[PDB]
């Protein structure tokens, strides 16, 4: 079988594959109070994509097509296309476009708009709150709240590019976004298909290891932290490479090539994730030249050194 | 040697490396009445970053300091920090922090802060004029024009996230921004230091391939083309890989994998930039499951096949 490989790239060179902003740190903690099932940010250590997971790092989030007004509010509808500005297909066999959000939260960034007759063009504010019940991305149509009651004009290529995330300050600081929460696809009491599933450590003593940054927020009191599986430069280095998997789990060790010493190890499930064995919450406290190193196919309950 | 090779990806799955937007096509045109010496998306095939080049995707024409606000107006002062929000050191050998922006013109984006004390945070739509005598940042300087004149709080990490670009529709459209024309990054009357050199076809019949984008409008009547020299998936794998360079150009053939046909062959030059043998201005038809494929090392002025 063709070797199995990690990037050498570090923490702090790579990617959130859940929102486009840089990873700052690992961090592992206990995962019994939720379900831990990401859409984004999922693909098996041979390369298979998961979920809504693409290979862009600046295509997640974002959302494109054309825009309705709602009369008597500053309200838009989006009836989505595809990457190229095709229509978009809800028969394909996924949840969601790739790369839909894949939590409950109040996503704001820019709305932006081109005409295509004299090239003109405009950008507002917007927000997309992706618990409401106009979050329909699966059915092909999503609902923006801007600044503005009149300035998009009606079939012309429209874009939404993502910033951070908002929080009603009148309400229990650090309740929203709810970052374990998915959306409901396709509205209220329709289920989600196509799922990638959701990952919990198996062997006694393990906690997931995440990939963390903080995303910006932009009013209110927001919940920031935002953990995913894989960097999204992992996920395009397996969908690359495409290593069969020898067993169930990768042990990596965690190397700092400034003193030479192994600092942990941990183990790449083959469906794409990773434990650690700790107890407890801990933000890892790495070099900056520290990196992941592939150093053995081993079985899904390998006793690892602790953290 | 390391066998050189180059990323697989196709072109719509790779990332522009001077906006934080997905690559949509090849371009190639006569580059006489320009000086091509962008800051991003530079790196030698043997992993050598250049100019302000750095590794992250979503940390290009990105500020992060604390503000300060500009009495009787809505303009803001960012004095900068780095990445990991540490003191910016402007004697360290480079033309500007990395990811600086390398074109004239006026960025549109959200300006995002956060108060330390209670996690309230907050944001604003914002421009960075980068022509302006105020862009400063080799200096470690930047000022933004925003929507408010109070909300942003002093000696508060602050962040500006891109989306697109804007331009004055009163003036000749599309004279702006002008993605070719260098910031002068320690402002008037000052010279850029320590950049990657201008690039330009040296071989008769010959002209640049560029990776090209359009960027967001978000007002007025902008020039929205983006051309960069290497998608940035291409400098994370050459900065990982340090494959040699066993000549001064390396053939790639661009190949479709459907027909298993080569469409066209095109030269890399070893420090960082392609060419192809074409005349005139022409957007490249290319297949999705396009990709180029390395071949072989040659000479400069090896002759090729017309594209
Ligand atoms: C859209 C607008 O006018 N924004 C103002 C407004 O912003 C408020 C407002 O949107 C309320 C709505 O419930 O939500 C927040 O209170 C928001 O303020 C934002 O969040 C608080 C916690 C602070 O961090 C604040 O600085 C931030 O802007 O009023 C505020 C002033 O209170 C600003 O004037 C916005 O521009
Ligand atoms: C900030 C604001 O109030 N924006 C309005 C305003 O926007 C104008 C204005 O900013 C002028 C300043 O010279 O620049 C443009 O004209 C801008 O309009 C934008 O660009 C034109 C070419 C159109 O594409 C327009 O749709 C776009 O918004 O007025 C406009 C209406 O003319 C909107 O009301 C903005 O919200």
């Amino acid at each position: 079988s063709k070797p199995f490989t990690v990037p050498i790239l570090t923490v702090e060179e790579m990617t959130n594959s859940r929102f486009p902003i840089p990873l700052e740190k690992l961090f592992t903690g206990p995962s019994g109070a939720f379900v831990v099932q990401p859409q984004n940010g999922r693909c098996t250590t041979d390369g298979v994509l998961l979920g809504t997971t693409q290979l862009s790092p600046v295509n997640i989030c974002t959302f494109r097509g054309d825009v309705t007004h709602i009369a008597g509010s500053r309200n838009y509808t989006m009836n989505l296309a595809s990457l190229n500005w095709n229509n978009y297909d809800p028969t394909e066999e996924i949840p969601a476009p790739l790369g839909t959000p894949d939590f409950v939260g109040k996503i704001q960034g820019l709305l932006t708009q081109t005409t295509k007759g004299d090239g003109s063009t405009r950008g507002h504010k917007a927000t997309v709150y992706t618990g409401s019940a106009p979050f329909t991305p699966k059915l092909g149509s999503v609902q923006f709240s801007t600044d503005t009651e009149n300035d998009f004009e009606t079939h012309q290529n429209t874009k939404f590019t993502p910033v951070g995330v908002i929080q009603d300050g009148s309400t229990t600081h650090r309740n929203e976004p709810q970052q374990w929460v998915l959306p409901s696809y396709s509205g209220r009491n329709v289920h989600n298909v196509h799922l990638a599933p959701a990952v919990a450590p198996t062997f006694p003593g393990e906690q997931l290891l995440f990939f963390r940054s903080t995303m910006p927020g932009c009013s209110g009191y927001p919940n920031m932290d935002l953990d995913c599986l894989l960097p999204q430069e992992w996920v395009q280095h397996f969908y690359q490479e495409a290593a069969p998997a020898q067993s169930d789990v990768a042990l990596l060790r965690f190397v700092n090539p400034d003193t030479g010493r192994v600092l942990f190890e941990c183990k790449l499930h083959k469906s794409g994730y990773v434990t650690v064995a700790h107890t407890g919450q801990h933000d890892l406290v790495i070099p900056p030249n520290g990196y992941f190193r592939f150093d053995s196919w081993v079985n899904q309950f390998y006793t690892l050194a602790p953290m």
